[PDB]
């Protein structure tokens, strides 16, 4: 199969104005470039993929995607919908326009059964000849991909190959790569990146890594290269600020992180997101002093 | 306040080759009203919202409010979105286009907080002067409205006037009408009908009610009167089909057993939606055939 593996930023998606800042979108992206990160995912959850329209949704996929043309940074674009038919349409768009692959998250709201997860993602990946990552995420969606439903995906469409997973349950983890050892789990919870990868996953896609690329890819790279203690001592580092990043729904933290770090204009969210409260804020600012945030 | 309560059904919505069918729609609609319902609900979740075209969904509304003309049913139009811009967009329609009120989903998969929600609903009814009804339904949201939002938001907000609660927890719906007994609380979950109504709820949106309209019908108002005995005879009665409606995710089942009884010509849902298992199939079946399913 045909991979996109490593370390990952689920980039967010800056405003000014009401509008996306397409200029602060580009010069984020080099910024990640030029902190070790393989690839980047445009709109995805922390890309505020909700709130923007599809047609933004498609510019920050093009600014992705032209950005990292000549680096061998690979563009994993944000593709999913709780809808087949959208999910699909951006999945060609994806395609067409130059993404390396998509991640297409598991439908919200509607609660499809495993059969429906399973056409879900066939059509989708029957629809492009580029790789395709599930994406579970449950807490988000309210359903689960099944470790059963995940492997026959992989076994049974070409371009699938593997999960990227948000569950918090490492005993999944286990039970997906014990049984299916040739796919590619990809850690989609920060605090637990490293237990993620020393248990054979291959890459993370990060909400981190927006702030502290060079640090998430530095513990990617260990764990890839099998020093362990060394991926371990930066997770345990990072244990911190990864929480603190949650301590409002994602992106909210990072966001703020990034607008305090001055690596944004302005802390602008789209409703039904908003700016955190004002001890939250407090929380994050006095966390990030601990860690060296690079800049441009 | 002005009010939209009583019996009410979350309609299904029909395909036929892909597409809305428009006149088995407005047929279903009139079955509804024959059968003592006070309003329809046209595109909630029952109705897939989440698969419907913004085109579809607003065809829909306005099937419902032609076909509710002349009558004493109401339109309550399902609006909500997990972006603001789209939510009143979706109010403004339904204002526009002559609904009654509208009803108005938590914000799903993107998990605003409290305050988020708050600013989320203000700009959805400070958007029309129509009714406004929240909607909590946190195992397909990933977020819930507390009680103090929904009662703050009651407070503030001169046309929201209660909440639709799926949630299972009548401790909630307790608080709720012990600390703001002004407002409307909705049933939103069929098996619990009766012991919401008789703690001073003042109606039910429905799933069974698109199969068994009258009996749904009988037991709320036989609950408005505080006729409990017989409220209570009615609610015991309808548990087997209330929970064989969600042996899996709704509307699947529901659409399976309109379409068992002849009263939808196709078995079609929109992908990521699909048919129940054979055996959950027969399963439906066997339990309709213990209720008594009034036609056209
Ligand atoms: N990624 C950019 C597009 C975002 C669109 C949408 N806000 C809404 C998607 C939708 N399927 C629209 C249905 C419209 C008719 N009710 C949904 O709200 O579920 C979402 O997927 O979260
Ligand atoms: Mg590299
Ligand atoms: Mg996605
Ligand atoms: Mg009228
Ligand atoms: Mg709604
Ligand atoms: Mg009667």
């Amino acid at each position: 199969k045909n991979i996109i593996i490593g370390a990952m930023t689920a980039l967010i998606t800056p405003f000014k104005n009401g509008k996306v800042d397409e200029q602060s979108y580009a010069r984020l992206i080099k910024r990640q470039i030029e902190n070790g990160i393989d690839a980047v995912v445009p709109v995805g959850t922390t890309g505020e993929s909700a709130t923007l329209t599809h047609e933004e949704h498609r510019t920050c996929i093009e600014i992705a995607v032209e950005t990292c043309k000549g680096t061998k940074v690979k563009v994993l674009a944000g593709a999913g919908s709780d809808a087949t038919h959208e999910a699909v349409g951006l999945a060609k768009f994806a395609k067409e326009h130059g993404a390396d692959g998509i991640l297409s998250v598991a439908p919200y709201y509607n609660k499809p059964t495993q059969q429906g997860l399973y056409e879900h993602y066939k059509a989708i990946a029957q629809s492009v000849d580029i790789p395709v990552l599930l994406y579970n995420v449950p807490g988000r969606t309210g359903c689960e991909i099944s470790t059963d439903t995940i492997i026959k995906l992989f076994r049974d469409c070409e371009n699938i190959y593997g999960v990227k997973e948000a569950s918090g349950n490492i005993d999944k983890c286990v039970d997906l790569l014990a049984h299916e050892p040739r796919m590619m789990l990809i850690s989609g919870e920060d605090a637990i990146n490293y237990p993620i990868l020393s248990n054979g996953g291959k890459g993370v896609i990060s909400v981190t890594s927006n702030l502290l690329p060079d640090m998430i890819s530095a513990l990617t790279h260990f764990a890839l290269d099998e020093n362990y203690k060394e991926a371990k001592k930066i997770n345990d580092e990072l244990y911190n600020i990864n929480k603190i990043l949650f301590c409002e729904s994602n992106p909210i933290p990072i966001k703020t992180a990034m607008y305090l770090a001055g690596l944004i204009e302005s802390l602008e969210f789209r409703l039904p997101l908003c700016s955190p409260s004002k001890e939250n804020f407090a929380k994050i600012e006095e966390v990030m002093k601990k860690y060296k945030i690079k800049g441009f």
